[PDB]
RNA sequence: AAGGGGACCAGCCUAAACCGUCCGGCUUGUCCGGGCGGGGUCGUGGGGCCCUCGGACCGAAUCCCCAGCCUAGCCGAAG
């Protein structure tokens, strides 16, 4: 069963990161302890859409330093 | 059972794509979820979206009126 991390589990997964499980460690142990999420399409859009605005967001940073980096070093 | 002969006869509404709006979730948005409205309903496949082209006739199984009908009755030839 496929299910979306919330944490950093030793010898399981990065957090954000999407691993295969038995259902009973899923659901009575992850999903409980809010340690992991269902790998369902609704919020594999939600993993998806937060990843895309993390990457907005800094590629944004990497971009205001530039510009900054422009009037500087002139 | 098919088929044939007859009785009767009638076909419709949705879900999903997509659009809009409201509400709340927390993991902040190009989000996810819930409600409502739009859209759509098909097998010659149909629909959505995007271009190009084109701009009155049908009509309920719902409501209204009426005829007709029922729930009392009446006239009715000639020793
Ligand atoms: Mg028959
Ligand atoms: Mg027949
Ligand atoms: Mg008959
Ligand atoms: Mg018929
Ligand atoms: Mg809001
Ligand atoms: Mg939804
Ligand atoms: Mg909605
Ligand atoms: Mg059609
Ligand atoms: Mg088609
Ligand atoms: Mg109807
Ligand atoms: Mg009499
Ligand atoms: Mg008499």
């Amino acid at each position: 069963m496929k299910v979306i991390l919330l944490e950093p589990l030793e010898n399981l997964g990065d957090v954000g990161q999407v691993v295969d499980v038995k259902p009973g460690y899923a659901r009575n142990y992850l999903l409980p302890r809010g340690l992991a999420v269902l790998a369902t399409e609704s919020n594999l859009k939600a993993l998806e859409a937060r990843i895309r605005a993390q990457a907005k967001r800094l590629a944004e940073r990497k971009a205001e330093a530039e510009r900054l980096k422009e009037i500087l070093e002139n």
